[PDB]
RNA sequence: AAAAAAAAA
């Protein structure tokens, strides 16, 4: 019932962070990391519910919601960075709609498996274009590329490859 | 063109 709630604005609270998710059932707890002594934040935070049945219900229900600016990514605590570093199950995906917003990507691709984590990436000017998803299954991910890379989505055709980081770029 | 993240202070 533990929730890692990222890509938050330097600016967002615990007393913000509770409001916000205080509907989905009786919070346990809720911290915000910030730097040991300038106190920075560090644009994430944890929430942890009493009922795993709550924690579960924010995460289907408040994900991508918008705070101070920002959509927030929400997924399930993990703090061993094990497979994101080695993103196995993670794709990457080029030419997006703009139309295209985090949910909408979300929703296109659930259909192939669990998915971790997933962020349409946007600047001032909104979608950027591309974003990824990060399958809790690399067979899933396998599925997701090539039965979606290409086809048109939103009138545009997309690139839909393994994620492939900077490093090896 | 485009190639993310997470330090329980
Ligand atoms: N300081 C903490 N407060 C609340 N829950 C925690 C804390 N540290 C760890 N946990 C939870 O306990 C699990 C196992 O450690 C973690 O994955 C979290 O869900």
């Amino acid at each position: 019932a533990s929730l890692y709630v990222g890509d938050l604005h330097p600016d967002v609270t615990e007393a913000m962070l509770y409001e916000k998710f205080s509907p989905a059932g009786p919070i346990l707890s809720i911290r915000v990391c910030r730097d040991m002594i300038t106190r920075r934040s560090l644009g994430y935070a944890y929430v942890n519910f009493q009922q795993p049945a709550d924690a579960e219900r924010a995460l289907d229900t408040m994900n991508f919601d918008v705070i101070k600016g920002k959509p927030v990514r929400i997924m399930w605590s993990q703090r061993d960075p094990s497979l994101r570093k080695s993103g196995v199950g993670n794709i990457f995906i080029k030419n997006l709609d703009k139309s295209i917003d985090n949910k909408a990507l979300y929703d296109t691709f659930s259909a192939f498996g669990n998915i971790l984590s997933c962020k349409v990436v946007c600047d001032e000017n909104g979608s950027k274009g591309y974003g990824f998803v990060h399958f809790e299954t690399q067979e899933a991910a396998e599925r997701a590329i090539e039965k979606m890379n290409g086809m048109l989505l939103n009138d545009r055709k997309v690139f839909v490859g393994r994620f492939k980081s900077r490093k090896e770029r």
